[PDB]
Formats: C-alpha cells, sequence, structure tokens
C-alpha cells in the first residue's frame, strides 16, 4: 500500500503528458501504469505492416514543448507506426517520465473510499496504490475487437488483431486472410498485398478511400514548416478538426458541376481523407446533395480503378459517404493483382472456419495459414468496462453508464470524484493530440487549482452531465453521421448500444466551453471544500 497524489492510467500520448503535468507544473507524486512493456499506447499495439497516421507528420505530436518541435524529424508527409512509436520513446526519455510508470502493469480495479477520500487502485501484480485524484488515459480506440466465427477454435493456422500484431511478425510468402475493410485493413491489405503468397479478403461493407498522398520530405520543406510552426499550431487550434487545412464553408451545389469536379480532383491529387471531406466543401456532412456529390466522384474512381467489373462491383462503395473519411496507399489498385481475392461476405458469408482455413456457403474452402483480423474496436467506453470501478458507495462505472456511456465535457462523470478521463465518452472528434493536450492542460489546471485551494472533492452534477449529453445529441443529429452505422456510434459491436460518443463542435468551440467553465469557476460541477 503506497500512497501518492495522482495516478496515471495508460502511457500513450495521454497519459505521458498527464504525468509530465501532474508531476513537473503541480509537483505531485504521480505513479503511470500499461499493460504494455514500454510507452507508446497506440503505437506500441499496432505494429501491423503498413500502420500509418492520417494526420500529417508535423501536426500528429505535441504542440507544448517549442524546443522539440523544432528538434524532431521525420521521412515522409505522414508517420508510420515506428517513427511515432520513436517519437513518444523520446518524449518519455526528454522529460525523465520513464521512472513514474509501471511497465508491464495492468491497472485491475479503481474503488474510490468515501470516508478516506481516496481511490485505491490495484495491479495485476497486487500492488495497491491510494491516491486523490485518477487520471484515466486508456485509448478511445484501444479495447479490441475480436468476433468469433463459427469454428474458429478449430483453425490450425494462426491468427491475430491487428492492435496485438507482435513485434517483427511477418507473412511474407504465407496464404493469408483478412476479415476487416476500415482504416486498418486497407493499410494492412495494401502492405501485406505485394510479400503475401495469396491474400484473400472477406469484405463485408466496402468503404469510400481517397489517396493518401504520403510524399518524402526533405529536410528544407520541413525547415518553412518550423519556421511557422507558431502559427500552424494557433490555426490547428482554432478550427474544427485540426488537421492543418483551411476547413471549407463553400456549399457544394452552390456551384458548377464542372467546377464542383475540379475541386474535388485537385483533393484526390492532393491526398488525405479529412481535407476530401471538410477542405472542399463545407456540408458534405450536413446536406444529402452534397454528400452524394462527394460519394459519386470517390465511386467513379473505383471504377476506373479495378479492372474486373465482377471485383469493381464487390469492392463498391455505396450508400451515405458518413464513415470515418478513409485514404490510402493503393488500396483499391490490390484487386487486380493475380494474387488477390476478394470474397464479398454479405452476399458469400462464412459458413465455418475449419482446419485449413475459412469455407464459404457457396461451398469454398479458402485455404489459409493465417487469419489477420481488422475488426476494430470497442471504441471510447470499451476500456473502462472492462476494469473494476467502483464511485462513490460503490457504484459501478457499468451501473453508472447503465445504457449508453456519458461524461461533463468528456473529462468527468457523475458519482466519480476526483477522477478524469483523457479521451472519455463526448468529447471532441479531431486530430487528437491536440485535444489530448486540450484535456489534459484542463485537468491539470483543475487538480492545480483544488490543491490551492484546499478541495477535498470535485464531481459533475448529474444535470450538467445530462445537459452535455444532449448538446453532444444535438449536433451529432445535425449531420449525416448519425447514419453511417460505424464504431464512431457504437454500432459495430453486437450486444453494444449505439450512442452519441463524440462531441462533434470541433476544437474551437470545445477548447471555449472548457475555458468558460472553468473561468466561471467550475460551473456544472460539485466542489466540496
Ligand atoms: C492504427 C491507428 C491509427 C491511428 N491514426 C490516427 C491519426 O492519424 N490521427 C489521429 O488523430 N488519431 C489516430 N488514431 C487514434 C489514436 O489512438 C490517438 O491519436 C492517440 O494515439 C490516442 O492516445 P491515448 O494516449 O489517448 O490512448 P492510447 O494510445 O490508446 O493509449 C491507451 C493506453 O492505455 C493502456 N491501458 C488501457 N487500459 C489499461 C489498464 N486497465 N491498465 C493499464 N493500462 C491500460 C493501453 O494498454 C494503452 O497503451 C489512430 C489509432 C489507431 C489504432
Ligand atoms: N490513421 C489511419 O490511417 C488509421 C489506421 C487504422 C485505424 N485508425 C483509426 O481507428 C479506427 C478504427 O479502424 P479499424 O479499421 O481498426 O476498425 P473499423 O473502422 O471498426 O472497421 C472494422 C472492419 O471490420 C469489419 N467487421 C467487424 N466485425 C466483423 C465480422 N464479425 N465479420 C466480418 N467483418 C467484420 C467491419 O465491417 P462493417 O463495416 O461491415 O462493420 C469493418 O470493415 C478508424 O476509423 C481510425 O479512426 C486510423
Ligand atoms: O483516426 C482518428 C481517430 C478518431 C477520432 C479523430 C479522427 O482521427
Amino acid at each position: 500500500t503506497h500512497t501518492v497524489d495522482a495516478v496515471v492510467i495508460g502511457a500513450g500520448f495521454g497519459g505521458i503528458y498527464a504525468v509530465h503535468k501532474l508531476h513537473h507544473e503541480l509537483g505531485l507524486t504521480t505513479v503511470g501504469f500499461d499493460k504494455a512493456d514500454g510507452p507508446g499506447g497506440t503505437w506500441y499495439w499496432n505494429r501491423y505492416p503498413g500502420a500509418l497516421s492520417d494526420t500529417e507528420s508535423h501536426l500528429y505530436r505535441f504542440s507544448f514543448d517549442r524546443d522539440l518541435l523544432q528538434e524532431s524529424t521525420w521521412k515522409t508527409t505522414y508517420i508510420t507506426q515506428p517513427e511515432i512509436l520513436e517519437y513518444l520513446e523520446d518524449v518519455v526519455d526528454r522529460f525523465d517520465l520513464r521512472r513514474h510508470f509501471k511497465f508491464g502493469t495492468e491497472v485491475t480495479s479503481a474503488l474510490y473510499l468515501d470516508d478516506e477520500n481516496l481511490w485505491e487502485v490495484t495491479t495485476d501484480h497486487g500492488e495497491v496504490y491510494r491516491a486523490k485524484y485518477v487520471v484515466n488515459a486508456v485509448g478511445l480506440l484501444s479495447a479490441i475487437n475480436f468476433p468469433n466465427l463459427p469454428g474458429l477454435d478449430t483453425f490450425e493456422g494462426e491468427t491475430i488483431h491487428t492492435a496485438a500484431w507482435p513485434e517483427g511478425k511477418s507473412l511474407a510468402g504465407r496464404r493469408v486472410g483478412v476479415i476487416g475493410t476500415g482504416s486498418t485493413g486497407q493499410q494492412v491489405i495494401t502492405s501485406l498485398a505485394p510479400e503475401v503468397e495469396h491474400l484473400t479478403v472477406f469484405v463485408r461493407t466496402p468503404q469510400y478511400s481517397v489517396p493518401v498522398g504520403n510524399r518524402p520530405v526533405n529536410p528544407e520543406q520541413i525547415a518553412e514548416i518550423k519556421a511557422d510552426y507558431d502559427r500552424i499550431w494557433e490555426r490547428a487550434k482554432n478550427s474544427a478538426v485540426a488537421f492543418g487545412f483551411e476547413e471549407s464553408t463553400l456549399p457544394a451545389m452552390s456551384v458548377s458541376e464542372e467546377e464542383r469536379n475540379r475541386i474535388f480532383q485537385e483533393a484526390w491529387d492532393h491526398g488525405g481523407g479529412f481535407r476530401f471531406m471538410f477542405g472542399t466543401f463545407g456540408d458534405i456532412a450536413t446536406d444529402e446533395a452534397a454528400n452524394e456529390a462527394a460519394a459519386s466522384f470517390i465511386r467513379a474512381k473505383v471504377a476506373e480503378i479495378i479492372e474486373d467489373p465482377e471485383t469493381a462491383r464487390k469492392l463498391m462503395p455505396k450508400g451515405l459517404f458518413a464513415k470515418r473519411p478513409l485514404c490510402d496507399s493503393g488500396y483499391y489498385e490490390v484487386y487486380n493483382r493475380p494474387n488477390v481475392e476478394a470474397v464479398a461476405i454479405k452476399e458469400n458469408p462464412i459458413r465455418e472456419v475449419t482446419a485449413k482455413g475459412v469455407v464459404t456457403e457457396d461451398g469454398v474452402l479458402h485455404e489459409l495459414d493465417v487469419l489477420v483480423f481488422a475488426t476494430g474496436f470497442d471504441a471510447v467506453d470499451g476500456n473502462y468496462r472492462r476494469i473494476e470501478i467502483r464511485g462513490r458507495d460503490g457504484l459501478h462505472i457499468n451501473d453508472h453508464w447503465d445504457g449508453q456511456p456519458t461524461s461533463y465535457l468528456g473529462v468527468s462523470t457523475a458519482n466519480f470524484p476526483n477522477w478524469f478521463m483523457v479521451l472519455g465518452p463526448n468529447g471532441p472528434f479531431t486530430n487528437l493530440p491536440p485535444s489530448i493536450e486540450t484535456q489534459v492542460e484542463w485537468i491539470s489546471d483543475t487538480i492545480g487549482y483544488a490543491e490551492r485551494n484546499g478541495v477535498r472533492a470535485i464531481e459533475p452534477t448529474p444535470e450538467a452531465e445530462a445537459e452535455w449529453t444532449e448538446t453532444c445529441t444535438e449536433i451529432a443529429n445535425a449531420t449525416l453521421f448519425t447514419k453511417g452505422d460505424s464504431w464512431i456510434f457504437g454500432a459495430n459491436i453486437p450486444g453494444k448500444k449505439p450512442s452519441v460518443l463524440f462531441y462533434l463542435g470541433g476544437l474551437r468551440n470545445y477548447r471555449a466551453v472548457m475555458a468558460e467553465v472553468a473561468a466561471d469557476g467550475y460551473r456544472g460541477f460539485e466542489v466540496k471544500s
């Protein structure tokens, strides 16, 4: 039983920064934990081939330390998993953080002790810590989703989830199946196709994707970025999604067809999924006709790329362009390869997995050495629901969030005093590092304020929390993303109640809300002295 000021759960971007603020700016005794053997979070787990950010390299990082920003370098316009991991290990060493963390150590329970006004946190090695504050940075795309298939456990080959890819494992020369064609599946398929002996893709919902445009960067282009870094970050912080481009306000149907095509073509040539969805016109996410113009443009490209009409039919995206926008380094062109087969599982479902592979309902065995599951995540709330977390009077997080998960401001919830979340439910949907920093900075200020002012507990009221839920819901219902049927609204997991899970007002609005709450003496919080 060690006693400390603060516990941080997670050693991704969130947890790394939170330990830094709580320790060096607030002078609090702070311990961090990760199940992982080192820092990096997402970029520690997802070592699958092709893993690559869709935020441009110069913005997928911390902004808080002006010297670090001048020191870091990168090879290309987007940054790969090993490069991000190295960046994060460098942050941890640069700021002497490593000593706060217990790696290979899962937090298994966190229990609030009403009389003592402390959290009791236990690890899977039986260590017990008591803390005044808990900061949860457990990842909104971290709890793996791994569907059961009939017969899966008779399979004699290897099975791998992409977000648990063992470092070093290569599938070169093997016969491989991939289940999943979201952001991960596209990357893994594109990068496996040239090295595997045969690839079979099991596609349930083909998605819309545009080119990433990942180009080599020399040490000069990067010099110009580094020379304007202050303004770069100021604009990012004052945009909606903080991806580094100007979010358009131009309505798509207010220009001619010719011009519309030209604007989409320029975005397509330039690259980037978010730029396609938000850099071109201002209403692709809120107006049906604007959505359909963007969708048709992409469908027409698929048609020109994939040469076999039957293959193209199976890969043709349909319906609203309303999932997380995807981009790729040659995904659709993979299906022109003779060692790649697409299996459209909505029309030819999986019958079962047997010793040697996957059998479809047409009676064909797809013979496979390895099955890769790019089946995504129990997003946002999944890592909370899996830990034993109990608040005031032993209320379990799963009974508190008995239906949808909720927060006040994305960083707190009622009945859990002195307990904060980084990227909890109902927070911003943006390039995430600058949102993580907004939240960590705001939590650190709040804890600092509590310590200075002798506050014993802070927690949001149920009224404020309900208002925040309603605000998220209203903003969501004004967009088409409601009908996209993906992880973003909890619709990807059998047994998960679909719900709003994000505040979609953008980083500029989010930051203004957060700063006003703090300037106003923590409006919506109950504060006990
Ligand atoms: C393949 C991939 C690509 C992505 N690309 C982008 C992108 O381009 N742009 C973008 O903005 N976002 C992207 N994301 C989202 C990305 O997760 C965030 O950018 C960011 O890495 C989140 O960092 P985090 O610290 O909040 O959580 P994570 O990096 O998910 O770290 C959470 C950590 O908590 C640990 N943990 C959880 N529960 C426990 C427990 N009980 N005890 C101990 N440890 C625990 C986990 O092991 C994990 O290491 C991507 C995600 C994935 C999976
Ligand atoms: N920066 C990047 O380039 C990058 C890369 C990877 C991940 N990410 C982030 O991580 C998020 C999640 O991405 P992801 O691709 O891992 O997950 P995802 O978008 O949730 O996609 C999961 C895929 O698995 C399929 N699937 C799920 N269950 C299945 C089942 N039982 N049988 C057959 N198919 C099944 C889904 O089909 P349906 O659509 O039919 O459900 C979908 O194609 C992304 O949206 C993005 O935010 C980003
Ligand atoms: O890939 C990501 C993570 C989901 C939320 C913002 C979009 O960028």
